[PDB]
């Protein structure tokens, strides 16, 4: 068949920054002890794909990027048992090993075997299972779902619902959960409550979703693109405001539309001026404000820290506050459930070699996400 | 009677910053409605007066500073129905009118009629109750108890047991009760957990004793006085660090000693370098730090916004987050019940008379809490 043997199969290869990815032939080298090779089915593009092309997100090159994705077994190697050959599966990019302090703490989900941190692009042992003419390529958050086929330790793939649409499902890879779970898990949204949520795309939207449901009384979407402000609206914002549009600072905007400032607030772009921006439009006495954008490489923010001294709660989060391999399937249940929609982020389903499309896309404002399928 | 008329006597005038206090005789009005006078019996000497002389906490001079004390009702104005002339009360330099949104929410306690975000030293009907040599003199945080007598708003006043010791409660006032706080309410310390406090004065004194009556397994004191050291183990800190005693930064040093990051901090000093410092020795993904320390006026500090990404929350609190006229008599009860101890916070006991002194002993590292009686 093919398990055991070395895969020759399409990629899409990010040779250097501020580039086009390159569609070629790359070789996908058999899973070693405690790995999972997966044929990709579906993937998302995510802007944090994006930050790695622009530079925003620093991580070895050349690369396979892509992290938001599902796919099937193709084969396990020796010592795995949490996945099978033709089961259904999320790959994970934020991992969860189960051993280490975070891992066992009941409120972390930044696992200390992540490649986010100190990136070294390459499997958990070190190297890489990719070559293209003749080059050893890295991997990306230990995922790289960028290829027809890609390899992924253990503790980096979730079995997922074998009945999952997995055109859809990608989206609790990334995107969807990141933002719920901000709001559901991270800020603890209460009913009756205003959030003010700062940027409208995937995550935002999501960010959304998960504030309605947990019962918010009213949900402010802040956007400098107001053709993102009709979508948000259907996933539950009560009211949109474009910064652009006021000659006061937003903050004091939201500080009066509120009487006195916002319950919670959320900053969905990756801006460290948004950042200190959605910071200040929460109440300074019990507001609480979650980062879950990310900004420029090594850039410090600047603020006063009697914005927290009053009261206010100042957090960020990965992938939701989710621990990964535990929530990813209890997540794609839900949704095979109905208990949240997905289809709302999807405005565009393009085959895998339309990638730099995709990406095109996402940087001219025009889609949410759009699903590359294989 | 005194009931009606102006009293002369002396209070400690501050006419300009970076200079000793002027002990003097100034005339205080008689209450107005809704307001209290009060025979102040003890006041403490706490870093936030001494703050006030330095401009590192700006407040309208000249003034009658003093926020920490306790006293005597002496008597009442038109329509006050929670204290009456006889009382011992304690003011509160955090106000609770009952009525804004903040108190009303469950956690806020910075209630809206504070005097801390927009000074202006008056009481609350934009009025001074003082004159010296002829001239209008600024109240401090609808305190001033530097004084003899003061007359505070009723929103600033609680009723406390008639059997208390005013020469030692009256730290429940300002600097235990925020210590304290800051680790129960503020944090929620967990049992087992590990603690790194910054500032071993008075108020981190007290976040030790909060950390301690949490169950802290560990409780890491940090102050660059090593004289600090041994009553902060007497307290409940298990081991102390000198940051001048280390090559490395001191968040390299507690990351180590923690192996991988503390669960709560407290930055209890005031400096915008060690604000940085204690967020980023906590754990990356679930780790608490906790702002108490004033910083300088107007000063913003600078941080990576990954210390937050990557699951960290940063807060801050005014008055260890109580509600202050429900808690002080509450705070006070539960002393008269031996449930804390002050006498560890207080190392020198002197008149009034003898302000100037109390505050060479908190500028020379010598004292905790000097406590003045009248
Ligand atoms: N914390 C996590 O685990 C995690 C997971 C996924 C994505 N992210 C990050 O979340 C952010 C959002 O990702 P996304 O995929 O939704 O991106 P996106 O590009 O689809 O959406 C960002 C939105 O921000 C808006 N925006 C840009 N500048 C703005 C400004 N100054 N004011 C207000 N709005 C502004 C854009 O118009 C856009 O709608 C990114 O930084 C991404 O890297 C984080
Ligand atoms: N948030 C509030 O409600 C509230 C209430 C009370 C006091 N305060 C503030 O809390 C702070 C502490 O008050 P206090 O009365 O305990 O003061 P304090 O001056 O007695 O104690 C501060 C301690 O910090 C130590 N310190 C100084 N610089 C240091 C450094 N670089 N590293 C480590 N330690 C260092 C000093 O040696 C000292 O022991 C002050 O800023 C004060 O204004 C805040
Ligand atoms: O530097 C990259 C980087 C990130 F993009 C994060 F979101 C984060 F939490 C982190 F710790 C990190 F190091
Ligand atoms: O005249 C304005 C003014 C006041 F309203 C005061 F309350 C005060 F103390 C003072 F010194 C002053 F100058
Ligand atoms: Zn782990
Ligand atoms: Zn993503
Ligand atoms: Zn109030
Ligand atoms: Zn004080």
């Amino acid at each position: 068949s093919t398990a055991g043997k070395v895969i020759k199969c399409k990629a899409a290869v990010l040779w250097e920054e501020k580039k086009p990815f390159s569609i070629e032939e790359v070789e996908v080298a058999p899973p070693k002890a405690h790995e999972v090779r997966i044929k990709m089915v579906a993937t998302g593009i995510c802007r944090s794909d994006d930050h790695v092309v622009s530079g925003t997100l620093v991580t070895p090159l050349p690369v396979i990027a892509g992290h938001e994705a599902a796919g099937i077994v193709e084969s396990i190697g020796e010592g795995v048992t949490t996945v099978r050959p033709g089961d259904k599966v999320i790959p994970l990019a934020t991992p969860q090993c189960g051993k280490c302090r975070v891992c066992k703490h009941p409120e972390g989900n930044f696992c200390l075997k992540n490649d986010l941190s100190m990136p070294r692009g390459t499997m958990q042992d070190g190297t890489s299972r990719f070559t293209c003419r003749g080059k050893p390529i890295h991997h990306f958050l230990g995922t790289s779902t960028f290829s027809q086929y890609t390899v992924v330790d253990e503790i980096s793939v979730a079995k997922i619902d074998a009945a999952s649409p997995l055109e859809k499902v990608c989206l609790i890879g990334c995107g969807f959960s990141t933002g719920y779970g901000s709001a559901v898990k991270v800020a603890k949204v209460t009913q009756g409550s205003t959030c003010a949520v700062f940027g409208l795309g995937g995550v935002g939207l999501s960010v959304i979703m998960g504030c309605k449901a947990a019962g918010a009384a009213r949900i402010i979407g802040v956007d400098i693109n107001k053709d993102k402000f009709a979508k948000a609206k259907e996933v539950g914002a009560t009211e949109c405001v474009n910064p652009q549009d006021y000659k006061k600072p937003i903050q004091e905007v939201l500080t009066e539309m509120s009487n006195g400032g916002v319950d919670f607030s959320f900053e969905v772009i990756g801006r460290l001026d948004t950042m200190v921006t959605a910071l200040s439009c929460c109440q300074e006495a019990y507001g609480v404000s979650v980062i879950v954008g990310v900004p420029p490489d090594s850039q410090n923010l600047s603020m006063n820290p009697m914005l927290l001294l009053s009261g206010r709660t100042w957090k960020g989060a990965i992938f939701g506050g989710f621990k990964s391999k535990d929530s990813v399937p209890k997540l794609v249940a839900d949704f095979m459930a109905k208990k949240f929609a997905l289809d709302p982020l999807i405005t565009h389903v393009l085959p895998f070699e339309k990638i730099n499309e995709g990406f095109d896309l996402l940087r001219s404002g025009e889609s949410i996400r759009t699903i590359l399928t294989f």
